[PDB]
């Protein structure tokens, strides 16, 4: 129950699971926390303890704005922080099988949160049942979201961007110093993340510092191109400056702006992100990656089309109704409440919201290529085209060039596509299969019995904890003993893909084919 780390030894403690123990060490800290001077700072590493750290509860969450829209809804409030809030979060998690395994391969999670928000102790970021069933050890950390890992100043250091970015290396070195002692082995790591954590986890494929850090990954709705992702430095320093006027900080010294900032508490910073942007949509990342020449050093559109990254095997997914759950959140005419039937001068008022500094034309573009109905009657014609203008263009498209242009370059590259709407979910059913509602599948949530899943369910997630597992330990996200279907690889040519769901597992090809063609070649060009 005692592991000696490089800086001092931790206390973990223990979990029953499915008849057997999980041994958990929940906020272990890897770096100092930024505060004071340290804010907005790289992280700077762990100076060693001599106790035992107790690292039996999750530790703060970092600090950020919460949602606020669906208070006591629950299908909203799974997604909030469960932890105090404070700039003291620097803080990881292990879970290990018990007993110690000997060289177990390791699983870091990056959550996601536009950046803006997130925390590594949600329930279903629960590593413990990775853990019993697939006895790999799984990591996650908590990392700076908002402004206070973000803001950028590119070239100073004391602001010099992408802060969140080095606080998740930062951790993945902790893993390569310290993993072995807890029976992992650290030359088999494969980084995970969903949303901005797998945008986070693409871009670690980009960064030369994280190269010799983790061996695979695993990108779940997000990556790097997608148009959210990465801001450029010269809206990035446009939005440093407009928070620094919006709490009087605005000096010339650039630096004096910092040591202002630096002096403002952290609730102050939160409440003015929301505003440094000229017009924001519920997709909005205020504070996100920069190319800071550190970290990333070149625009990373550049570096995939000319194949400078990590060679290595990747697995790339998405979610039917990735858009659905953003439409509640502005959209007019839409209301988790009803079935949001809109009509077409509401479509086009939630294209306006959706795309706000984009041409007339371009809007009429997104509307005419995605208003040829099949069926001129039905009346979810414009909802359901909405969602997925959104889910194309923010999340699937993105994805689905990304595996592309990552296999063109040699590397084996697998890529599916969830589409089982769970039993039991708080959200109506017109959202459908929502974004981030695989997770708790990953994660082997329905695998407790005890629960609102059902068989079905479970066998679902059975076979993706083993299928993930498999890519982690082997390269190679196969079921191999239950006569499923087997996974192709996916090509630039082909393009299969393997769906996920609990009737029928079917290999298919060219996934959203007419619309990301429309994305990815005529829109970037409005
Ligand atoms: C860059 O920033 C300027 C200034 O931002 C404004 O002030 C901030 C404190 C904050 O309150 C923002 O929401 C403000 O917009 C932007 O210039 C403004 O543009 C908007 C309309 O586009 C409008 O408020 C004013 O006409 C402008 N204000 C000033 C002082 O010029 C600018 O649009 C931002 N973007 C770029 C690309 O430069
Ligand atoms: C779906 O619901 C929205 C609004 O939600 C509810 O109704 C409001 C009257 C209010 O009590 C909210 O707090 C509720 O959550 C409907 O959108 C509204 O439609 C009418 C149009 O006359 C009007 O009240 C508002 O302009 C709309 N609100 C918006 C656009 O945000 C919508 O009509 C409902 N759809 C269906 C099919 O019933
Ligand atoms: N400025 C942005 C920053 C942001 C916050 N969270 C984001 C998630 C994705 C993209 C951006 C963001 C913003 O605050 N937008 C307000 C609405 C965003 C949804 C809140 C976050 N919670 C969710 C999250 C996820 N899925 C959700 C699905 C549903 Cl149905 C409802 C909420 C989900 C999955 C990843 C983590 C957050
Ligand atoms: C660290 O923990 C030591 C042992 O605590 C044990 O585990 C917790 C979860 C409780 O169940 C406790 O009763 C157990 O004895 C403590 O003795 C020690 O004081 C702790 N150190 C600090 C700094 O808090
Ligand atoms: C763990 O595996 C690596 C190769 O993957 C090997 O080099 C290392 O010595 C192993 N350590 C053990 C078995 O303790
Ligand atoms: C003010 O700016 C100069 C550069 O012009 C910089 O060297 C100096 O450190 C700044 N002042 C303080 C107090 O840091
Ligand atoms: C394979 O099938 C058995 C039942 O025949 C089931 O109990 C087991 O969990 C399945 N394994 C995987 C990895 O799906
Ligand atoms: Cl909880």
């Amino acid at each position: 129950i005692i592991i000696a780390t490089k800086n001092g030894k931790v206390r973990g403690m223990q979990l029953t699971v499915f008849g057997g123990t999980v041994t958990a060490f929940l906020g272990i800290p890897y770096a100092q926390p930024p505060l004071g001077r340290l804010r907005f700072k790289k992280p700077q590493s762990l100076t060693k303890w001599s106790d035992i750290w107790n690292a039996t509860k999750y530790a703060n969450s970092c600090c950020q704005n919460i949602d606020q829209s669906f208070p006591g809804f629950h299908g909203s409030e799974m997604w909030n922080p469960n932890t105090d809030l404070s700039e003291d979060c620097l803080y990881l998690n292990v879970w290990i099988p018990a007993p110690k395994p000997k060289n177990a391969t390791v699983l870091i999670w990056i959550y996601g949160g536009g950046f803006q928000t997130g925390t590594s102790s949600l329930h279903v970021y629960d590593g413990k049942f990775l853990a019993r069933v697939e006895r790999v050890i799984v990591v996650s950390m908590n990392y700076r979201v908002g402004a206070l890992g973000f803001l950028a100043l590119p070239g100073n250091p004391e602001a010099p961007g992408n802060m969140g970015l080095f606080d998740q290396q930062l951790a993945l070195q902790w893993v390569q110093k310290n993993i072995a002692a807890f029976g992992g082995n650290p030359k088999s790591v494969t980084l995970f993340g969903e949303s901005a954590g797998a945008a986070s986890v693409s871009l670690h494929l980009l960064s030369p510092g994280s190269h010799s850090l983790f061996t695979r990954a695993i990108l779940q709705s997000g990556s790097f191109n997608a148009p959210w992702a990465v801001t450029s430095l010269y809206e990035a320093r446009n939005r440093t400056l407009n928070l620094a006027k919006l709490t009087g900080c605005s000096r010339e010294n650039e630096t004096e702006i910092i040591k202002c900032l630096r002096n403002k508490d952290p609730q102050e910073i939160l409440l003015n992100e929301a505003f440094v942007v000229p017009y924001g949509t519920p997709l909005s990342v205020n504070f996100g990656p920069t190319v800071d020449g550190d970290f990333l050093t070149d625009m990373p559109d550049i570096l995939l089309e000319l194949g400078q990254f990590k060679k290595t095997q990747i697995l790339v997914g998405v979610n039917k109704d990735e858009g659905t759950a953003f439409l509640v959140y502005g959209a007019p005419g839409f209301s988790k409440d009803n079935n949001s039937i809109i009509t077409r001068k509401e479509f086009q008022e939630g294209l306006k919201i959706f795309f706000p500094g984009v041409s007339e034309f371009g809007k009429e573009s997104i509307l005419f290529h995605y208003t040829d109905w099949v069926d001129d009657q039905r009346p979810e014609n414009y909802r359901e085209a909405l969602g997925d203008v959104v889910g194309d263009y923010n999340f699937i498209c993105p994805a689905l060039e990304f595996t592309k242009k990552f296999s063109e370059w040699g590397n084996n590259a697998f890529f599916y596509y969830f589409e089982h709407r769970s039993s039991k979910l708080p959200w109506p059913e017109w959202m459908g299969v929502m974004h981030g509602y695989e997770i708790e599948f990953v994660f082997g949530l329905p695998l407790e019995r005890r629960d609102q899943y059902t068989k079905a369910e479970e066998i679902l997630s059975r076979s993706i904890v083993k299928r993930w597992a498999n890519f982690a330990k082997y390269g190679n996200p196969q079921e191999t003993q239950n006569q499923s279907t087997s996974w192709p690889v996916f090509k630039s040519t082909e393009q299969k893909y393997l769906t996920l769901n609990t009737e029928s597992t079917r290999i298919m090809t060219k996934l959203r084919a007419q619309q990301c063609r429309f994305w990815t070649s005529f829109f970037p060009k409005v």
